[PDB]
């Protein structure tokens, strides 16, 4: 069921911005790990003396990398006056941040019809405001409202790149990597209480529930067509396994992003080519599951893939799964940065073709056991 | 003249500590750009609840990333029950660091005799002390003196692999990328006095000055054998373009370390290799003088090199400088980070056979007035 219930317009996720010690780093990294190209900037050389932000995209995957400079070069600036091209930004907050829980999402921002609305929307709603909506150019309109722990949903929305103040970058800085990435799936959240997380952003947005030890517990957050799509987990105590949410937890300092799932139009070229880099300069994969899990795909997808594509899957540590409606192919790096936290999958999709609808397939439930009964049997 | 007045033994330059946000983003991009393979490691897998440090290595150059945990990790700790491995390290201290000055070098360390003596010599000839001597599994002792700024000079000994408690990295993800870099040959400090900078290091080392608007003043400090080599600058004011070194001075938030200089074996290729990865995820060049320094090339160094060697130069944006005693070639990194503050030279010197003796070449400082000739010469 899905009782379209959002209580304003929403497009698509639009970027998500990571807040760093130093961008160009973070930045340069992720790009040649993830085949994305740099696209758009606003630092020291586009007049913004408050923060260094670079922009990376992939088809429509929009990764934003943004750090603080020195609070001395704006120290005579106030807010009428930035040189600041995010006007949410704050130095004391993003250091703040940082220090906190590390390299990590600070945005999940999503495209609306009207972000002042979805702003005063949300905010009648029950929902924290973060920042205010800000009006650049006359041209986009910007406000940010409290997720999860320090993440917050930004909206976006524009009259007519990227953000005013931002300039498209140089040619020769400009290579044209692309490894297949194409969208943000979806971004999950890690948070002690499930419930009342879900009571709140359900609450303020009106998104609905998307239709469904380990650990954990889970749930699904999705807009009216089931484009945004927003899981949060929980910890499960007391399991023989320390719930890996709980370390998340630890590790973080408390609730924030734990992973964004990266849909390619090729998964099997996506992970060719992130697997060539992983070892000089870019991502980590998760151990592959064992070859049994391999053998017990013919009975579970065997209608789906053929046995050459399923021996693809084994070659690159891919992982399936299905539910009544489609078909998924999914896999997950090690963590980004230095703690046991945030971490990326990517994602393809089969079936549900109408386009495709959201979610198609699931998210990888089926899996937990699957990779389980994988591992006892290859023990065998 | 060369008194060889160091008051302890110095054997060589032994490693460089970059303080970061995230010592695995940085690491990674520096491996990628420089052809550094990782060596070494200490973090969460080997113990460390405190920091996370990561040891990139090219020939005898060695590069570690360092990154604070959270401090919940190790909030019941006390130094006598450490699973630091560097025992000098401080979370305070480094996010302190690294807000002021942005990502940058904490430590310049040496290898001496004996890193007690060291320490105990130098603060008796003024010194500030920053680390006393600690001796790590009775086979490394560490010590560190203040250098200037928040940078310190680290003493190193051994009794008889990089530090205890740091482990060899995985087969896996150690690939053995190499562009060429051997060794450290220089590095270089930004400050606001020179005078009082030199008779400070000059005053607990016993180094001596190496034998020799722009901007700048400068001056290099040397050991008895010339191998450890501390160049030092101060910013020139009212000159028509700002200095640069007031540049680094204010954007750094005070003195700090500017560049350092990494010898090849084969500075051609080594700058194939970087310039191939510039822009995807390596580092930047400095704009290429114009041609008319390569014409001028044949009559400063037409006895050194052949027009194939010079066009070879040309191709790559090398400079070439030359003394009364040898030749070098060297050319200059943008900025490593956000900030336009620490950047990297490449270097290879000919001449001054004996091996090779310290500093043949001198350091470039030739090359302010060829250039600046160049560019005018070029206008044409
Ligand atoms: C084969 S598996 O390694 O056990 C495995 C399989 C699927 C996932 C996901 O992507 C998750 C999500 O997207 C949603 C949030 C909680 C649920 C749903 C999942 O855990 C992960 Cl993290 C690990
Ligand atoms: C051709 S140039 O771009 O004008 C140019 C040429 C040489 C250098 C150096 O390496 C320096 C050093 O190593 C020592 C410290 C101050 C002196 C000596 C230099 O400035 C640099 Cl930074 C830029
Ligand atoms: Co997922
Ligand atoms: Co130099």
């Amino acid at each position: 069921k899905n009782p379209k219930s959002d209580k304003f317009k929403v497009k698509r996720f639009h970027h998500i911005e990571f807040w760093c010690g130093d961008a160009t780093n973070v930045a340069r990294r992720f790009s040649w790990g993830l085949g994305m190209r740099f696209s758009a900037k606003s630092d020291l050389s586009t007049g913004n003396m408050v923060h260094a932000s670079y922009l990376l995209t992939s088809g429509d995957l929009r990764f934003l990398f943004t750090a603080p400079y020195s609070p001395s070069l704006s120290a005579g600036e106030i807010k009428p006056t930035t040189t600041a091209s995010i006007p949410s930004f704050d130095h004391g907050s993003c250091r703040s941040f940082f220090s906190s829980h590390g390299l990590g999402v600070r945005a999940v921002a999503i495209e609306v019809e009207d972000a002042e609305s979805a702003f005063s929307i949300s905010v009648a709603n029950g929902a924290i405001p973060s920042s205010p909506p800000i009006v650049l150019n006359e041209a986009v309109t910007i406000a940010e409202v409290k997720l999860y722990g320090d993440v917050v949903l930004r909206y976006v929305s524009y009259k007519a790149e990227f953000l005013p103040g931002f300039e498209r970058v140089e040619d020769a800085s400009s290579f044209p990597l692309d490894y297949g990435i194409r969208r943000l799936d979806h971004a999950v959240g890690n948070v002690p209480e499930l419930g009342p997380a879900l009571t709140y952003v359900a609450g303020f947005t009106g998104f609905h529930q998307f239709a469904e030890e380990s650990g954990l517990n889970s749930a699904v957050l999705a807009s009216n067509d089931e484009m945004v799509l927003l899981p949060i987990n929980e910890p499960v105590h007391g399991t023989k396994r320390k719930s890996q949410i709980q370390t998340y937890l630890e590790h973080n300092e408390g609730a924030g992003l734990q992973h964004l799932a990266l849909m390619s139009e090729d998964i099997f070229r996506t992970l060719r080519e992130m697997r060539k880099r992983s070892s000089i300069g870019g991502f980590d994969f998760m151990p592959s599951p064992p070859p049994t899990y391999y053998q017990n795909l013919k009975k579970r997808v065997g209608d789906v893939l053929s046995d050459d594509q399923i021996k693809e899957c084994e070659e690159l540590g891919i992982l399936v799964d299905r539910d009544d409606q489609g078909t998924l192919l999914q896999i997950f790096t090690k963590p980004l940065g230095d703690r046991p936290t945030i971490f990326i999958e990517i994602i393809q999709r089969v079936g549900c073709m109408m386009y495709q609808s959201g979610g198609c397939g699931g998210f990888g439930k089926g899996n937990f056991s699957e990779l389980f009964k994988s591992i006892e049997e290859y023990e065998k």
